[PDB]
């Protein structure tokens, strides 16, 4: 049973500033997994964060379990790019008359969701441009900007974004990925929590082809 | 039709969008109608000046249809210590030290910061002193600006980098020489489908019309 | 000649501009005389160290005559997770997580930040963890330090980019050798107008050592 309940907001006592994301949401379109937190500068929400969202565009904000991420972080979605095909301006919201040219979305340059996947550790003020997707298990350091996909299991970091190096060895990465930790039962994971956290990814393995009964 | 340039929130309902030039209130700020600042909480496009004194007397230069996102933020000169030995600011503490103020020329100043017309400026980009940015370009979120910029280029990157060209040099070429942004009103709103839509063909049609 | 270097606020008007050591209240942190921190809003210097544990024993050390812009963040040790297999901090939650408490042994410390003197720190700065900067350096202003910085070198970028060298090898030679920075006041008032004007052929005659 051991373990803070996902649903608390304010899971950690005295602390005004980290909280849990799942249960602060309040807007559709942004799914987080439980255990997944936002340590806050001054205990603004998570949903603060993310910017240029609106729902006629429809793009989605997806992020895993067990994801931690800093303070500052924030998420731009698609309503930041302007046409491109002749001028930037936008006319339309200025109306008098211009509102005519009011464009259509098939204009405008979408990307799509930005997808964060498991155990991601996401770096103080980092900023992440719309539609990139992250791998799980990586790591984005403080004030990157991140411009583009994001390998799992990889260290990333600046403006623009240029991978620094993989955590680890392949083989081990692939393991990380057949073991998935983040989606066993809680009870599986308490258990195996040791070596989850020491890195014991020979042992996670074990652990996990005893459990095969296949 | 169109917005009144002389409007400080032009959008009916909106208190952080703001045209730029009905603001200015600085001397050596010099902005051109119909741009505007995207505030974060509202705070006037001026505060976002820095290091701006006149007695360096640096301009910062801004044409028109400009967009500049919240937290744009622009250097000038002020912000350049000297440089050919200690760059610590001695005389600014005064009690004897105020007689090894430096002379302009004993500074490495560079000049105007100057902006032209039709540009795209994301969000807390920080533009540094003497920097020249040509129409219709395109400056991505988060950059710092730290050279020139080609009319109708798309940067980015601390420092920044070049990433494209938004056109052909022809086409672009061909948009330099309409210099849509300086025709009048009636004329402008006559081909907004076409300077939205980038139908440069049909604007030199119309135009040589 | 010369300011208080005691005096927090030694510009007249400006309650921005604070000489740095005499607001040191913080154990873990060391500041040179003459060195400011010229404050966005009158926010002090310590509000700008982050993750600053006395349990993680790492430093912060600025040298003498340094120059600090408004939004220049220093980061310590205490923002490093545990990097051996999941990054998530169990123990912070407890509940039975607890008994994971990781030991400074399993953090991968930096070690301490040091800044050296007559150094120039452009606005919104961030400094790394373990960072060392050396004497005369000049980093630009919104740069992201996440490495060492060779003296009288001038950087910037993120990650940080080496730009150039101030002056010559053996021109930087002479000012480290120099150390103008920790002569007395009485000495560096004799020569000021060639600190500022970087005279240094001139600089080691005033001194007349005793190797001539
Ligand atoms: C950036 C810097 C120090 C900062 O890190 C701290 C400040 O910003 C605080 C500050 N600075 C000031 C008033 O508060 C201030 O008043 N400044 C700084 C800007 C011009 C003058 C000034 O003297 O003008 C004189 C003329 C009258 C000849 C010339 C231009 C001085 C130039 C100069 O010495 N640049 C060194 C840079 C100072
Ligand atoms: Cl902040
Ligand atoms: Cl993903
Ligand atoms: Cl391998
Ligand atoms: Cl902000
Ligand atoms: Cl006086
Ligand atoms: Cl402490
Ligand atoms: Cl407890
Ligand atoms: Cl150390
Ligand atoms: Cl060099
Ligand atoms: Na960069």
């Amino acid at each position: 049973d051991h373990g803070p309940d996902p649903e608390n907001i304010l899971p950690i006592k005295g602390n005004r500033n980290l909280q849990f994301i799942k249960p602060t949401i309040t807007n559709e379109n942004i799914l987080v997994g439980e255990y997944s937190y936002y340590d806050s500068k001054r205990g603004e929400s998570f949903e603060d964060q993310v910017l240029y969202h609106y729902e006629v565009i429809g793009d989605k904000l997806i992020i895993g379990r067990f994801c931690s991420i800093g303070p500052g972080t924030t998420f731009i979605m698609n309503g930041a790019n302007h046409r491109m095909d002749g001028s930037t301006y936008p006319f339309h919201l200025f109306r008098m008359g211009w509102e005519k040219y009011m464009p259509s979305l098939k204009d405008l340059p979408l990307k799509g969701d930005i997808e964060i996947g498991n155990d991601v550790w996401i770096g103080r003020d980092v900023t992440i441009m719309p539609g990139v997707k992250i791998g799980d298990g990586a790591i984005i350091a403080a004030e990157a900007v991140v411009t583009k996909n994001v390998a799992p299991y990889s260290i990333v970091g600046g403006n623009p974004l240029k991978f620094i190096r993989k955590r680890f060895s392949d083989g081990v990465i692939e393991e990380w990925l057949a073991l998935q930790w983040w989606n066993l039962d809680m009870k599986i994971i308490n258990e195996n929590l040791p070596f989850i956290i020491n890195g014991d990814i020979e042992m996670l393995k074990r652990k996990r082809k005893l459990l095969d009964d296949t």
